DNA sequence: CCGACCGCGCATCAGC
DNA sequence: GCTGATGCGC
DNA sequence: GTCGG
């Protein structure tokens, strides 16, 4: 909150330029300048200043100016105020409904919530579901949820086969006082790189869960990645939690350390360590850290047996989960 | 300059 | 049906 | 939009 003013309207420009323009590389480019000044520990004073940082050039610092003299940007004044823009931008924000397929509704003058509603027929089952909880998947989850959640998944894990271990990720793992959804890493013994001795191992969780009611609506599932929706019991006379997106990823089991670095993040801190990676001559997935041979090919997995062999792989000092939020 | 910009699972589609 | 490309999301 | 070579 520190730049909180500059580091929202880094934010909104990265939005348009994704959900409107569709240019994924100017949406990165903000997004980064954003979290290079959220980590910058001054009140910024001059574009001047920011365009020090890595990843702020002459545009963003210009912008910076403008910004800072007035409290506000032009661009963004005019973004606002344009209907196709506004309209995009806002159906982007159901889940499932992306950049093109915001701009195919908005063509069809499907433009609010209520045009949405009454066009169900027109949405996927993934839209359909992000339609009907639009409002709760805007809401934060307080940790203290998210403790009850991990305690519940958990446990019902543990009930299908007590060799499963189920690691929640994300922000929370991250130390998150709160968390825009739950992303839980699974492992079995059964699964791993060298074979898979059972099936249906994702699926059987994903049952005992809908059986006891946790999980209460699916977005899409696969042998190993669940996405879908969540909700906490509530207790007698007391209003319903709101519902809650979940993911749920199961991992062989000997790539764990690759896929908890992986599911912990952020987006953001996976980018830039993958990038850093490159540079090293590694490139890194949520299985393995390979070597780049002179070809530029991926060479085999190098051996990993914690998250900090895969930091000294790249020559990174070890950063605990909760520094890798950016 | 100017190429590169992380890497991948699932759903859905086109084209065979 | 298949494979490959594209959208979307993590 | 920013950067490194
Ligand atoms: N390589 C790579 N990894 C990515 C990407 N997006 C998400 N991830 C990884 C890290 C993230 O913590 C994890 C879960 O993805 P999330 O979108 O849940 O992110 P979280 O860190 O949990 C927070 F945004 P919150 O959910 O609390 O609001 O998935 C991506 O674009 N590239
Ligand atoms: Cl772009
Ligand atoms: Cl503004
Ligand atoms: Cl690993
Ligand atoms: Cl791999
Ligand atoms: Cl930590
Ligand atoms: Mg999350
Ligand atoms: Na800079
Ligand atoms: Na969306
Ligand atoms: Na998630």
């Amino acid at each position: 909150t520190l730049n909180g003013g500059i580091t929202d309207m880094l934010t909104e420009l990265a939005n348009f330029e994704k959900n409107v323009s569709q240019a994924i590389h100017k949406y990165n480019a903000y997004r980064k300048a954003a979290s290079v000044i959220a980590k910058y520990p001054h009140k910024i004073k001059s574009g001047a200043e920011a365009k020090k940082l890595p990843g702020v050039g002459t545009k963003i610092a210009e912008k910076i100016d403008e910004f800072l003299a007035t409290g506000k940007l032009r661009k963004l004044e005019k973004i606002r105020q344009d209907d196709t823009s506004s309209s995009i931008n806002f159906l982007t924000r159901v889940s499932g409904i992306g950049p093109s397929a915001a701009r195919k509704f908005v063509d069809e003058g499907i433009k609010t919530l209520e045009d949405l509603r009454k066009n169900e027929d027109k949405l996927n089952h993934h839209q359909r579901i992000g339609l009907k909880y639009f409002g709760d998947f805007e809401k934060r989850i307080p940790r203290e949820e998210m403790l009850q959640m991990q305690d519940i998944v958990l446990n019902e894990v543990k009930k299908v086969d007590s060799e499963y271990i189920a690691t929640v990720c994300g922000s929370f793992r991250r130390g998150a006082e709160s968390s825009g959804d739950m992303d839980v890493l699974l492992t079995h013994p059964s699964f791993t790189s060298e074979s898979t001795k059972q099936p249906k191992l994702l699926h059987q969780v994903v049952e005992q869960l809908q059986k006891v009611h946790f999980i209460t609506d699916t977005l899409s599932k696969g042998e190993t990645k669940f996405m879908g929706v969540c909700q906490l019991p509530s207790k007698n006379d007391e209003k319903e939690y709101p519902h809650r997106r979940i993911d749920i990823r199961l991992i062989p089991k000997d790539q764990y350390y690759c896929g908890v670095l992986y599911f912990t993040g952020s987006d953001i801190f996976n980018k830039n360590m993958r990038a850093h990676a490159l540079e090293k001559g590694f490139t890194i997935n949520e299985y393995t850290i390979r070597p780049l041979g002179v070809t530029g090919v991926a060479g085999e997995p190098l051996p990993v047996d914690s998250e900090k062999d895969i930091f000294d792989y790249i020559q990174w000092k070890y950063r605990e989960p909760k520094d890798r939020s950016e």
